[PDB]
């Protein structure tokens, strides 16, 4: 039998009740340049089963407790055993307290410790954040516990089901502000040993998980609103940022989103206030800490003057996401990280609902399809994918836990929950969801608990009927990886399902308890009229007249792509669909217009339709005003561009794309009053951004003209940028393309003086669009200079250049030549050799190019490849695929484009 301090999961012998935790960061270094924080904690816990050892999480903390590493006391009149010895076991991250006797079932104990650790800038635990205000470097203190870093700030039972109440005290310079999950008890008070310091006590938290704790000490200020129930809402940011009003949009949306979720969930927001704080260079993105949610600045702040509409959308959706957790994930918490998908899938879905409430004219719910469904299907249509569910006994180590945080868990999770909601109807879903939340408030659950509660709601009504239990249907979507392609022969109304894989020649080696069969809910539209809902059972083949058609008829499946599957037809129904789109497109719902494109290209990739059938599905676009179907096309074709932009196929492609996009370009020229006012709603704003982008980048002269006109106008008046943030990336890029060192230098200047991150990113990317070799080689020379380009931007700037077809060879040489900079960039800052390699080898589609790549790998002789070690293997295997795809496709593709370019 093995020793419990060597097992990654905690015993169940001791459960915490409550914690006192006092943290004191020292924001001035110790002259050796070390910053530290000091702590003291007391954890009260209960004995469940007899035991003569206390195992508790601890990570990179030194103890300065008097005596042993902890002091142990009994609560009330409980006696307590003497401590034998206390040790730290680093591998499993434990403080282990061996006792001279056993604790007693039903007895409560208090364990006190004093400790300190590094206040590193590592974005982990209690950690520091350095940033610039004027001539001053500022340092603040803040936390990121997710997922196994609470133990890095204070010793605790750091598993998510092991909830307790937390009383937090912060000791801090007296002119700084102290924040935590809960409001402060009253006014800060001076620290008696040194009144330069203050003491802020916070109210007791609700029963909660250690990973949701947060405490922050900074100079930050806030904008406030008291919602009507009394809930204080603040937005915290850098003083300068607050003073520019960049916190306003977040303040505008937060109250609304909160009220929405409180109703949607049928459950009060469980806290007295909600803080949201914008942190500079928070690489985690955002973190749903209960009552104190942290965001990277670009994610929470918004400047109306410079930010685009897609920035606004990012702000509102990110808030909606984190706010969604305040109930789902925080109030009711998954018992273990194997069910992460539930929590994050759920928030990934309801973010759309929350944001839609705040911005009801935008139609945000639509964006889940391009943004999550098709995104995740690209990786879920692979042999190397994995189930939503993972057995709990296979997730044990911090790194195994971190692996749970991926595209499957977020995006498929959102996609399957969205499907669940649609086949139940939202009202029914909400009923079960309210029931789950009430039954499990302040406790922990598994996905089976949600199913059980949704089943309860189903069982209590008569309108919605199901082929099977919620569980049994959901098990097909959660226990096995992948999804089905649904093929229909409209001639007969026969309908099949198979495990879909983009590579038709791939060996699936992961077995399923269901033989890759799903219970599939299928909506469907015939002649623009909604048909009866159908359910495909767990069978390969079936028939229903719902999918039988006539000569003049067409049938389309999966309305609004609510189902997690792709649809293929017979050629005739396909052609008929096409005719409808040529003649009256408004009869096919705008999401399915997109679906036709999305699925067809994937099916072509899988060899289930010819590539010409997919291309035919773009033909209708010349009359399409709407964002999504265009976006589907632009997404599906970016790879054709990447393969053919250096070949005889390109000219035809561009000619074609010009043809398709011009009418749309014209339409906006009209509708925007010669580009003087943006369209009204989000979707139309996106469509315009896409058309202009496409028009210019395929060389539509009217687009080129505009781009040159506006940039001329800007250079004549630098302080008054005429270009609307929405169009900056296109206009900037095209203009620099049409220009020389005049345009490039101006832009570069603008970059060096640009205050706001997004504007800098747009100039940095545009600068890569010069068509001059000397200008792109000069600019590469700049990427390895920190005074000119931030290290954290270098590999990205290199990829932008390689994106330019003129820049492809220049970038590829730069990289091979400077590969002697793995041993300069591996110690100071990661650098991400993985991203750089993948981006620069992206185009490689020929035998010759492959020999070059092999020949480059022959520098194997040390220097290695670092964090891109075997991201070079992926690049070799990706070129082989490209060569093989280009041989099979070149001819057919070329002919089609010529055929259709007028
Ligand atoms: C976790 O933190 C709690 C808050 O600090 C502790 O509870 C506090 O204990 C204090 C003393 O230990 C009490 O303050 C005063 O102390 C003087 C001693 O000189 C006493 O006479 C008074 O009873 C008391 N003052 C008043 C106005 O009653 C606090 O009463 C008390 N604060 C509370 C309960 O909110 C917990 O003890 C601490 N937990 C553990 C396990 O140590
Ligand atoms: C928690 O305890 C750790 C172990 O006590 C501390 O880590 C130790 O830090 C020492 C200095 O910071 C290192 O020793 C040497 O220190 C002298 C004088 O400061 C230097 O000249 C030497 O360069 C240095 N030795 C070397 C080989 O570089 C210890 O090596 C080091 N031990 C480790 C890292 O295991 C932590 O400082 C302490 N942390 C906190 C936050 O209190
Ligand atoms: C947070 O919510 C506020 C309340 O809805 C928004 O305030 C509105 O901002 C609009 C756009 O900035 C203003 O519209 C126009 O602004 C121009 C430019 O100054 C004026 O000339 C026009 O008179 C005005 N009205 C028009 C075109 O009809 C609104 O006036 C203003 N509304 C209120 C009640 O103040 C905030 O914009 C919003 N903040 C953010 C960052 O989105
Ligand atoms: C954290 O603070 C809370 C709030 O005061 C403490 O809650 C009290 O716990 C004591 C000791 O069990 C009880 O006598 C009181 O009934 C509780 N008060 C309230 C208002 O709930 C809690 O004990 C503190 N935690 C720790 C570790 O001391
Ligand atoms: C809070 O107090 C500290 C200590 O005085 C201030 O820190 C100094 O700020 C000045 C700028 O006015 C700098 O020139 C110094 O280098 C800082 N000193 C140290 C030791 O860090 C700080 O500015 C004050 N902050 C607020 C918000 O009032
Ligand atoms: C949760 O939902 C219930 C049921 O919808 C809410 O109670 C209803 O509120 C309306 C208010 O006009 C009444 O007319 C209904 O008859 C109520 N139903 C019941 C069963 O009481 C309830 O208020 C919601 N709670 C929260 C916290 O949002
Ligand atoms: C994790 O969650 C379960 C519930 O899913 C908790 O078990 C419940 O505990 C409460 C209060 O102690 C009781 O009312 C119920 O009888 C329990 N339900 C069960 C066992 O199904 C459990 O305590 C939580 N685990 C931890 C470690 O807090
Ligand atoms: C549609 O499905 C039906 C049956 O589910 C298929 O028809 C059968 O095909 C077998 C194969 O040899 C024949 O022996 C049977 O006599 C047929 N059954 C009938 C007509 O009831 C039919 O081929 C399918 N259509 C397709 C795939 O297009
Ligand atoms: C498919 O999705 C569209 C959105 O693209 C749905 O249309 C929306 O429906 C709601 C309620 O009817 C309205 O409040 C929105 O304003 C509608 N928008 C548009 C553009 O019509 C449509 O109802 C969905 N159809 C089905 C069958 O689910
Ligand atoms: C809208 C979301 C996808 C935003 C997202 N944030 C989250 O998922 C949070 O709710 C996560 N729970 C926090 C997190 C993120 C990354 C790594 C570790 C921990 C992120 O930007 O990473
Ligand atoms: C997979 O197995 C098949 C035969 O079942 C074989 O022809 C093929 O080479 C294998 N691998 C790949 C990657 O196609
Ligand atoms: C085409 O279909 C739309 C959408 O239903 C309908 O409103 C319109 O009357 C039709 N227009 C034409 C020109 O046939
Ligand atoms: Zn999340």
């Amino acid at each position: 039998q093995s020793k419990p301090w060597n097992r990654y999961r905690l015993p169940t012998t001791l459960l915490p009740d409550s914690y006192n935790v006092t943290l004191r960061p020292y924001l001035t270094p110790n002259a050796d340049g070390l910053y530290i924080f000091k702590g003291k904690s007391i954890v009260r816990f209960l004995c469940q089963e007899p035991t003569d050892v206390i195992i508790i999480h601890s990570k990179k903390l030194n103890y300065t407790t008097q005596g042993h590493m902890v002091v142990l006391r009994g609560v009330g009149d409980s006696q307590v055993p003497e401590i034998d010895r206390t040790e730290l076991v680093e591998l499993t991250e434990y403080l282990v307290v061996h006792l001279k006797g056993s604790l007693q079932p039903g007895h409560m104990y208090e364990m006190e410790s004093e400790f300190q650790g590094e206040l590193a800038d590592d974005l982990a635990g209690f950690y520091r954040s350095e940033y610039m205000e004027g001539n001053v470097k500022k340092v603040l203190a803040t936390t990121q516990m997710q997922s196994t870093d609470a133990r890095k700030s204070f010793p605790c039972f750091d598993e998510p089901a092991m909830k307790a109440t937390f009383n937090i005290t912060l000791i801090h310079p007296n002119n700084l502000t102290a924040l935590s999950n809960m409001p402060p008890k009253g006014s800060s008070t001076p620290l008696a040993e040194d009144p330069n310091w203050s003491v802020t006590e916070f109210e007791t938290t609700p029963v909660m998980s250690t990973y949701l704790l947060a405490y922050i000490v900074s100079e930050f200020q806030s904008v406030n609103e008291t919602a009507q129930n009394g809930v204080l809402i603040r937005i915290w940011a850098r003083p300068n940022a607050i003073a520019e009003g960049h916190g306003m949009y977040a303040l505008n949306v937060t109250g609304p989103i909160l009220n929405f979720f409180a109703n949607h969930y049928n459950t009060s927001y469980p806290l007295p206030k909600s803080d949201q704080i914008a942190l500079p260079d928070f690489n985690a993105g955002a973190m749903e800490n209960w009552g104190l949610v942290t965001y990277r600045e670009n994610a929470l702040l918004f400047d109306p003057q410079s930010s685009s509409i897609s920035n606004k959308e990012r702000v509102v959706t990110v808030i909606a996401h984190e706010l969604a957790h305040q109930w789902f994930g925080n109030l009711v918490t998954l018992a273990w990280w194997n069910d992460l998908w539930l929590n994050e899938g759920f928030a990934s879905y309801v973010e759309y609902l929350g944001a839609d409430h705040a911005e009801p004219t935008w139609n945000l719910k639509d964006l889940i399809v391009p943004g999550d469904v098709y995104r995740v299907m690209a990786v879920d249509a692979l042999a190397s994918s994995h189930p939503l569910t993972t057995p709990a006994e296979e997730v044990n180590t911090p790194a195994q836990i971190s692996e749970m945080f991926d595209s499957i868990s977020y995006s498929k999770g959102a996609s399957v929950i969205r499907m669940l909601s649609n086949f139940l109807t939202e009202d029914l879903f909400k009923e079960g969801l309210a029931s789950y939340l009430h039954a499990f408030a302040y406790q922990n659950t598994t996905y089976l608990d949600l199913w059980e509660h949704l089943q309860k709601a189903v069982d209590a009504q008569t309108s919605i009927r199901l082929p099977d239990t919620v569980r049994a249907i959901m098990d097909r979507w959660t226990l096995q990886m992948g999804f089905p392609v649904i093929t229909v022969d409209t001639k007969t109304g026969n309908i099949s399902q198979k495990h879909f894989l983009l590579d038709s020649e791939s060996n699936v080696t992961r077995s399923s308890a269901f033989d890759y069969l799903w219970i599939v809910p299928i909506s469907s539209i015939k002649n623009g009229v909604m048909q009866d809902h159908y359910w495909l059972r767990d069978v390969s083949q079936a028939q229903n007249d719902l999918f039988k058609t006539a000569s003049d008829d067409w049938v389309l499946l999966n309305v609004n792509v609510t189902g997690y599957f792709q649809v293929n037809y017979d050629e005739d129904n396909w052609r008929m669909i096409q005719h409808q789109l040529q003649t009256n497109l408004s009869v096919i719902p705008v999401i399915n217009r997109a679906q036709v494109i999305y699925d067809s290209f994937n099916l072509a990739t899988a060899h289930m339709v010819p590539v010409t059938l997919a291309l035919d599905n773009t033909l209708f676009l010349n009359g399409e005003k709407e964002y999504m179907p265009w976006q589907a096309a632009l997404s599906s074709l970016s790879y054709f561009s990447l393969m053919f932009d250096r070949s005889e196929v390109y000219g035809p492609m561009k000619k074609y794309l010009r043809k398709q996009v011009e009418p749309l370009f014209q339409h906006f020229e009209t509708l925007t009053k010669n580009w003087t006012e943006r369209p009204e709603n989000l979707m139309d704003q996106y469509s315009e951004i896409n058309a202009i982008s496409t028009a210019c980048s395929n060389g539509l002269p009217q687009c080129e003209n505009l781009a040159k006109t506006l940039f001329d106008q800007w250079m004549s008046d630098p302080e008054n940028n005429p270009i609307h943030p929405n169009l900056r990336s296109t206009i900037y890029c095209n203009a620099i393309a049409q220009g020389g060192q005049d345009q490039w230098d101006f832009a570069w200047g603008q970059l060096q003086q640009a205050q706001l991150v997004n504007e800098a990113d747009k100039l940095r990317s545009a600068l890569a669009c010069s068509n001059e070799v000397w200008l792109l080689n000069r600019y590469l020379g700049y990427t390895l200079n920190p005074d000119l380009i931030r290290k954290q931007d270098a590999t990205s700037t290199i990829n932008s250049i390689a994106s330019n077809v003129i820049g492809q060879p220049l970038a590829w040489d730069f990289v091979q030549s400077n590969w002697k900079k793995l041993f300069q960039d591996y110690g100071g800052g990661s650098f991400s050799f993985s991203n750089l390699i993948q981006g620069v080898t992206r185009r490689f589609s020929s035998e010759f190019e492959l020999q070059q790549l092999e020949q480059f790998k022959k520098n194997n002789m040390d220097v290695g490849f670092g964090s891109g070690t075997r991201a070079l293997e992926q690049a070799l295997e990706k070129t082989k695929a490209n060569i093989k795809w280009v041989k099979e496709n070149k001819e057919v593709v070329l002919n089609w484009f010529i055929e259709h370019s007028s």
